[PDB]
């Protein structure tokens, strides 16, 4: 039994329980961004930019 | 039993339980972006940009 | 039983329980960004910028 | 809209979510009783004895 | 809108979320009773004895 | 809008979240009773004896 580098975990989610009782729920958007209700999300990025719940109003790049 | 680098987990989700009782639910959008209700999502990117729940109003790139 | 560098955990979430009873819930957005309700999120980035719940009104880059 | 006695609920179960990851599971019985794993069970009894998960080793009634 | 006695709830379960990760699980019984793992159970009894998870070694009634 | 006696709740359970990570779990019984792991249980009894998780070694009634 030797185990060279192993049994690793990167960007891992487990054993999650969730209840969400909500009577009324409204989202009103006029331009821009809305992100609501992200749960149990796992991600691994290599040589790149990672974003899970990112909201931006607007990205202007003129010249 | 030797186990060179193995038994790895990257971007993994397991064992998730979820209840969502909601009476009324509205989403109103006039331009822009809305992202609601992302659950149990796993992703692995190599040499690229990762995004799970990303919202942007608008991307303008003039010249 | 030797265990060279192993049994590691990076960006890991487990054993989470959550209840959210909410009668009324409103989100009103006029430009900009709103991020509400991120739970049980794990991420690992290599050679890149990480962001979990990032909100920006607007990104202007002129020239 | 009058609603004489109505909209009642008696012995009711709803909105249940469950995960059960189990590698090995053994049950060994030599006489007696074993009850394992009762979930999401509803019952209504009138003029009688109710029992959901009842175990008895043995019922002797001599004379 | 009058609502004589109504909208009642008796013996009710709702909005339940549950995770159970278990590697090994053994139950050994030699006479008697074992009850393991009762979840989300609702019952209503009228004019009778109610029991949800009842275990008895043995019931002897001589004469 | 009058609401004679209504909107009642008797023996009610809701909005429950639960995680149970357990590696090894043993139960050994030699006569008697064992009750393990009762969760989210609701009951209403009328004109009778109520018991949720009751364990008795043995009930002898001689004469």
């Amino acid at each position: 039994v030797l185990y060279v580098g192993s049994k690793t975990k990167e960007g891992v989610v487990h054993g999650v329980a969730t209840v969400a009782e909500k009577t009324k729920e409204q989202v009103t958007n006029v331009g821009g961004a809305v992100v609501t209700g992200v749960t149990a999300v796992a991600q691994k990025t290599v040589e790149g930019a990672g974003s899970i719940a990112a909201a931006t109003g607007f990205v202007k790049k003129d010249q």
